[PDB]
């Protein structure tokens, strides 16, 4: 938990109270005293002796990485050694739901359209990161009504929100048998994977052509 | 004492961790967990899930350790859908109530239920004989619990016709066509009297 000043990389969960420094700087003489600049944001502090902590928990929606800069001064107040680059990872926790962009989709289909032939995107939004589960979103319908004997005549891109005909609907949709379709959709980050998730819903209203 | 969540049937494409210190690594390696002399863990061919869903790994310091390094194997669909029984003999009364279930059809899946992979749909293919495309019974998506419908309690008449045969379908990815496999199973069902 000690060592020379140089180039060094802390990762930190967001959400995390702090219970221990993160790390401290020791400097030979002629090293006096630390100075810590850059994305402090009143959160990560240097004491003389060369402790460097943060005073409460991150949060990585507000920032994502906050670029330090650790230099050891004389008693002059005259930059000795460093300025070096501290970066602190502010690492993901799920937080935050996936959000639809709309509560509310309009849209059509052609008779005859080709399954797989996408005629409308769903897309939500999530603000956690996107490179984790926590924010890797999975589309579903959880409802086609009306539907007949179990048949889908809709299906979804569960990455894209992309939404087409099955085999299924290309055959039977008719406008004089029935006009319109409403699905509900799901959006699920942790990629649709977990239970331990969180999820939005959307209504799409589909005129037949 | 760290978590890492690796895809099953994926060949190593990066490497799990760098540890910063000499390096051990114990626990359920399955020789597959590898970590070099100064801490770069990885794996080196794809995990299965239906092996082994969690390997219970421990990481020691040469001082520092042993922890626990927990790999969650995340699954994959690559397990059909199976139902219990090949075929199924069922049995309904003339004029049973619409929608109270005379005959259940199962599946199981070895992938993760709490996943799509696991999730599974039931469906009538094809009911014989049929009337005018008029569906006698339904089937519960979810439960596969076979039911007549309002026609069925209606017509049903074992003067008549007192035998049907039903094709259910079962996929899993909750039903839809992509990345989903399936299974059928036949059942024949006897009309009784009222
Ligand atoms: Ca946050
Ligand atoms: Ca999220
Ligand atoms: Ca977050
Ligand atoms: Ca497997
Ligand atoms: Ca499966
Ligand atoms: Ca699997």
């Amino acid at each position: 938990f000690s060592g020379p000043l140089k180039p060094m990389t802390f990762s930190i969960y967001e959400g995390q109270e702090p219970s221990q420094i993160i790390f401290q700087f020791k400097a030979n003489p002629p090293a006096v005293t630390f100075e810590l600049t850059g994305e402090t944001d009143n959160i990560f502090v240097i004491e003389r002796e060369g402790l460097l902590y943060y005073n409460r928990a991150l949060d990585r929606e507000t920032r994502s990485t906050h670029n330090l800069q650790v230099a050891a001064l004389d008693a002059n107040g005259i930059i000795v050694e460093g300025p070096v680059p501290i970066t602190i990872e502010v690492k993901d926790i799920n937080d935050n739901r996936p959000t639809f962009l709309q509560s509310k989709y309009e849209g059509s289909v052609r008779q005859n359209s080709r399954p797989g032939k996408p005629f409308l995107y769903v897309n939500a939004t999530d603000l956690d990161d996107p490179a984790t589960p926590n924010g890797q979103l999975y589309y579903q319908i959880v409802i086609q009504l009306p539907m007949i004997n179990n048949v889908m005549y809709f299906q979804i891109n569960n990455k894209t929100g992309a939404i087409s005909l099955t085999r299924e609907g290309s055959q039977e949709l008719n406008p004089a048998k029935n006009p319109s379709y409403n699905l509900v959709i799901s959006v699920k980050d942790m990629g649709g994977q977990s239970e331990n998730s969180f999820s939005d819903t959307t209504s799409v209203d589909i005129i037949v052509t």
